[PDB]
């Protein structure tokens, strides 16, 4: 679809057969989630920004669905203030901004 | 113009003559600037990152041209590591994100 920006760009994710909502964050490189069990194997990492850095678990190649599009890549779970979407995954479902 | 997400959507923007690289970020309400000296009165603002919390400088109607767009807005100063132009501007510039 066409995502106009006057509301924050909230879609439904599927991930590990859960439902949930995720902002789309084109400044975002990676995409991170909020504290979740996902099923397999995980890395320790640290992913930072703004404020500095926060403690995550890495999950690669991991199936989500994105308002219908599939992707497989990795995932950040941890503390994060917000489920952002990053380019590492929306490169996967072909999304461009176009002005 | 078509911008793809496999490296950071980074252009140029024009802010009181001076030449500037900023993301153009779906992620952000706002526009955040790194520190710079802008004239006029301000109001203190917080802002959340991943890795906490900042303190910025809030200028309302300051006017950012954007690849031939112009628009004009709130933008926000402080010790950001980057320039991110956030929806409050993107929308005025027409931009969507596609996929
Ligand atoms: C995830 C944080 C989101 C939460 C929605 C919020 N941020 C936007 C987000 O795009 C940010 C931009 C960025 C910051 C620093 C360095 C590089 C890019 N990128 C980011 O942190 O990405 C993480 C994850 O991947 C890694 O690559 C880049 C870093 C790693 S923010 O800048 O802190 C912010 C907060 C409040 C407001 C107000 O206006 C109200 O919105 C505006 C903007």
């Amino acid at each position: 679809p066409q995502i106009t920006l006057w509301k924050r760009p909230l879609v439904t994710i599927k991930i590990g057969g859960q439902l949930k909502e995720a902002l789309l964050d084109t400044g975002a490189d990676d995409t991170v989630l909020e504290e979740m069990n996902l099923p397999g194997r995980w890395k320790p990492k640290m992913i930072g920004g703004i404020g500095g850095f926060i403690k995550v678990r890495q999950y690669d190649q991991i199936l989500i669905e994105i308002c219908g599009h599939k992707a497989i890549g990795t995932v950040l779970v941890g503390p994060t203030p917000v489920n952002v979407i990053g380019r590492n995954l929306l490169t996967q479902i072909g999304c461009t901004l176009n002005f």
